[PDB]
Order: C-alpha cells, then structure tokens, then sequence
C-alpha cells in the first residue's frame, strides 16, 4: 500500500509469477510429440532455445514457435504461492509492488496477453502496477525479484538489489556474496523485504 | 548511442511523438458528425473527455469510445519532426533514448498497437527502447519530455527533469521556475540535452 517513500519492490513475471518453463514444455510436447525434449530438472542456461538447439538440429526454431504462438503467455499457470504472496505484499503498509516484465520481440500477442493475465489473477486494479521493459536497470526500486542471473542494461549501477528467484535453470549457480535468493514463494519473502526497510 | 553512463532521455509517445489530439478529433467528427466538438486551438485541460463532458451530456462516453476502438493508436500520425528528431537523438554519442508511454486501462488494442506503431516509424531495433508504465516516476533518467503538466507517482523525487512538451491543452500554462518547455520538435532539443551533460 502507498506511503514519504514506500519500499518499492519489482517482481518479475516469467519464471516468478507465471510458469514459462512448465508451460513451454507442455505445449512443446503436445505440438511436437515425436521430438526429444528437456525435462525441467535437466534445464541448464537461461535460454530454452539454446539448450533445445544442442539437442537436435531444427529444434531451436520449433521451440521458438511455441512462445510466438497465440495464447502461450495467457495460458501460463501461476507458480505455487505467487498470487497469494504478491497480493499480500501489495497490501502491506509502506510497500509499493510493480510487476516488471520484458516482453518478447514478437509483439503480436505477448504484451496484450500479459495485461490479460494480470487482470485474470490479480484483478483490474493491479493493471496500474505493470511495467513492460527490455531494460530493468532503468527502473528504480529497492528490490528486484527475478530468475535471470544476469540483469544488465543502460544503467551501470541500478538502485535495486537483485534477489535471484530460483528456477531449474539457475538452481546450481553459485552467486557472488552478498547476492541472495528467494527459493520459492513459500520462502520467507517478508524477511527479505524487512531487511531493506528503515 | 550507448556509452560509463550515457545521458538518458525518456520521450513520451502520446502528444509528443504521436498526434493523439488530432487523431481523436478526426475520428470523433467522422463517427459523430452531428455532435458538437472542440477545435484543437480551444482544447483546455489534459483530459479530453472532461472538456467534452461539459459540452453536452453523454459526450464523455462518446469521446471514450474513440480511444477504446481498434486502430485508434495504430493510425495516429507522427507529430511533425518527431521521427526525424528522435532518430537523430538516438544516434548521438553517449545518449540513450527510451519511449516512455502510459497505455490506457482498456488493454485489448492499445499496448499491441503502440509496439506496432514504433516498429512502423522507427523500425524493429527501436522496439528494445519501449517502456510501458502508468508511473513514469519509477523510471530513472536525466530528462523526461512529456506534454502532461503534472507527472506524479510512487517516487516523490524523480531523477529526471521534466521538460514540458507544448500541446494546445497546456500552451497557456505558466510553469514554476526553473521548469521549461520544448515548444515542438523544430525547437532546439539538442541544447536542452547538452545542458544536462557533464
Ligand atoms: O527466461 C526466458 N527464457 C526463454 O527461454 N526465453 C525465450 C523467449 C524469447 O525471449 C527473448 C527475450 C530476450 C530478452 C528479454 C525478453 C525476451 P526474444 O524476445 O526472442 O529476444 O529471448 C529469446 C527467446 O528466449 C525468454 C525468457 C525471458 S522471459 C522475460 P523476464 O522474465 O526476463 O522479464
Ligand atoms: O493526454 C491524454 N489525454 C486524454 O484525453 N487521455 C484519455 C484516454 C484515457 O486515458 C486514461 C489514462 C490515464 C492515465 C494514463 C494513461 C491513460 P485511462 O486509461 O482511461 O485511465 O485517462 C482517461 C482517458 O483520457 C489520455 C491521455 C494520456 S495519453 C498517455 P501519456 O502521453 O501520458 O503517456
Ligand atoms: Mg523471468
Ligand atoms: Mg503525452
């Protein structure tokens, strides 16, 4: 809830609120049943298409066709606990929450579907909290909760502390102290927020 | 062009790059030919529907229906000089340009059409520069060029200097020193940028 200055938290959409990896695998197997695939536990590296490309020639292009398809983003399921956690977080005194998400380059469906997904799970009033950007470094905040290990852009010294949200692709990564993780929404996100408050 | 830290400039879309006011009036007159309208020179106040609502009962709702319609955003014409200026600006050494735009609440068409409009006038590579947000105060930069007089949000002390881009609705407004204007894209935008450089 708005403040003074409230603590400001940026929450990533794909891989944090919306299950991109699981949605991808389900749709990939359904469309391409005779192709090999990567079980979620075996995912390595941020870029799904790069791992698929090494598995068999042509699979990178087939992987791409999944996320470029209509309804891919809209039909993603929420991660367990994500809706409940972010609704609670937004309701806290002196706490402003933004959903900070990078859309894919193919813009026909993705931006629209991300607004529609937020309306669906968080309601109309949460639409005011959406920031779409390919550069999260130019968005100022106290915290950024995001599954991508390397978050870079035009601002060499972002104001936020990046808290790494665990995903299968990043789960084995050793981080440089004092970088830290949110292991899932069942993990103690309120302690992380409280650590940044005056 | 990217840097160190480049000077960072946020450029508004509606009323700065895209002619929202002219597009609105043209489509309003075409759809509602028997209703009274507001000539552009006579526009007062940021909110078009508020002025229309005072003109005749029911006109606020008719005005709204124009911007909620398919192709409203996509078919906006660029302001004179806007495309040329922003292409030149983005090409300058040590200068990063973002298009920082607030979409309307009705999300069916507007976000998509804004990406499509940028692709059309600036090309595919400029899509990486789009930031969609209802709160521009949480976007950090040196400058924000925007026709709205009152730009507020979660951050009480934005990093940018807001340069007021002239529109008929704001042209008579006296600003509190040291606030300043860009009167049109024919005006000396490079001098304003240079004033913020080290
Ligand atoms: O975790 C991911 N895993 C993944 O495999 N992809 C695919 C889709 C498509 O996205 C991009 C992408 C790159 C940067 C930002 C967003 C998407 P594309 O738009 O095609 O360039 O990258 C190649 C592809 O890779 C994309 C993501 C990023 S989701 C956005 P955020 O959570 O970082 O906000
Ligand atoms: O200059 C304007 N003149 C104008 O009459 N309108 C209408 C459309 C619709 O937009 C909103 C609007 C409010 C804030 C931000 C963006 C749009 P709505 O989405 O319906 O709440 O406000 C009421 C309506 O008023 C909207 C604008 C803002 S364009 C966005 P930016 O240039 O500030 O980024
Ligand atoms: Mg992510
Ligand atoms: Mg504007």
């Amino acid at each position: 809830s708005n403040a003074g200055r409230a603590l400001r938290v940026l929450v990533d959409m794909d891989g944090v609120l919306a299950d991109f990896e699981g949605g991808f695998l389900r749709k990939f197997r359904a469309r391409f049943p005779d192709q090999p695939f990567i079980a979620l536990e075996d995912r390595r590296g941020f870029w799904v298409s790069e791992q698929y490309g090494r598995l068999r020639p042509g699979l990178s292009e087939k992987a791409i066709s999944i996320w470029e398809s209509k309804n891919f983003f809209f039909e993603l399921e929420p991660l367990p606990g994500a809706v409940e956690a972010v609704k609670e977080m937004a309701s806290l005194q002196n706490t402003d929450v933004f959903i900070c998400t990078s859309p894919i380059k193919m813009f026909k469906y993705c931006p629209y579907e991300k607004y529609a997904w937020v309306e669906k799970y968080f309601g109309p009033d949460f639409l005011e909290q959406i920031v779409l950007t390919r550069d999260k470094t130019v968005v100022s905040a106290d915290l950024l909760i995001d599954d991508r290990p390397d978050i870079t852009g035009a601002e060499p010294t972002p104001s936020w502390e990046h808290v790494l949200f665990t995903a299968c692709h990043n789960q084995h990564l050793q981080l440089q102290p004092p970088r830290r993780r949110l292991h899932s929404w069942a993990d103690d996100w309120k302690a992380i927020l409280d650590s940044k408050r005056p």
